[PDB]
């Protein structure tokens, strides 16, 4: 699948400057056991889509968005070895070469809540630290992105921002500010609390970011 | 990618089933947002393999090939859930939808684990009944096929397909039978037991059963 290509050669590049090799294409093809030409190929893809830059010694480089991909990966591929030894407990010959597919399937979400219920999530089973965290969130999601009821928290209302400054005071009435649990829904979206309904406009909307 | 679609598609058959729908097509179609002509495409695939026959009436009959797979695909999407609400607590307006993913990266090994850590294996989060159970062993492996050392239990020996008696005694004396800790190793394939060393062949090698 194109996603889970790019996604697994994002997480080798990562692997190799983590190991200090050059992220050459030979090496990435051969650590994938992949062809050079099929290789090139992704990897002439991955440029197209800003991923990477193959620099002038033929060395990818990550472009900011193909690295915050890349750590999302090694994230939920650290978390799915933390929770592989940790609570199911896989023959440990197992966990690395079984990881490498979950990553593909493991949500944010569940990723939040291995935080959650894992002892140590410093490290991976293999000793390197898990990336990312900060990242994760455990700044929050847009609540317009991320408004059925339910009650998140305020990460960050950001009035700096603002233009229109009527519901500042709505707000400040309901008592919602930074980690206020608040009940949302997106019917436009309106934060419960106090007993308070506030219906929140586009602006407010795009700028009040809650964790989960 | 192929296998998980046809994946996707015999659990799809299975549900309907269990649902007491009639597996048509268009159902299927339906239930997996995909359309009729894709769906036909990707039916007559599962026909050229022998994992379904579109009967007199157009409607899918798996075949026992076929139904073995959807099975291990339902155990696998049913423990994930399990997994996901039991242990790890995602928001259970998720976990089935998450699951769909995890089936197709699951492996027996953690199936057999979360059998294990999981309180309670009847059900999915869901009320559905947790299927292939008894296929999933939690008979066995055959020793070739299961076989670095590792220290198994005897599931069965089949003395009784043997045309060659003369390692009966040989593994009377190591003193292995049924329940018999032991370990094996492919080098031919050697099972110790009782500090004794049975260098199995070819024929015993493939009748004798193991489990993990
Ligand atoms: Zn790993
Ligand atoms: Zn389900």
């Amino acid at each position: 699948d194109l996603v889970d290509t790019t996604e697994m050669y994002l997480r080798t590049i990562y692997e190799l400057e983590e190991e200090g090799v050059t992220p050459l294409r030979a090496r990435i093809a051969e650590r994938l056991e992949q062809s050079g030409p099929t290789v090139s190929q992704t990897v002439a893809r991955m440029e197209r889509d800003g991923l990477v830059v193959v620099a002038s010694d033929r060395s990818l480089q990550m472009t900011p968005t193909g690295r915050t991909l890349a750590t999302a990966v090694m994230r939920k591929h650290a978390l799915a070895e933390r929770l592989l030894t940790d609570i199911i407990g896989l023959d440990i010959n197992k966990v690395h070469d079984e990881a490498c597919r979950w990553e593909h399937v493991m949500s944010d979400e569940v990723e939040r809540r291995l935080v959650k219920v894992l002892k140590d999530v410093s490290r991976s089973p293999f000793g390197n630290p898990i990336p990312g965290l900060d990242e994760l969130g455990v700044p929050g999601t847009r609540v317009i992105d991320a408004a059925m009821p339910r009650k998140v928290r305020i990460v960050q209302i950001n009035e700096i921002f603002q233009v229109e400054t009527d519901q500042f005071t709505q707000l400040l009435d309901a008592d919602i500010r930074v980690g206020s649990e608040v009940e949302i829904v997106d019917r436009h979206i309106t934060l419960s609390h106090n007993g308070k309904d506030v219906e929140l406009l586009d602006d407010l909307a795009h700028t009040i970011r809650i964790e989960e």
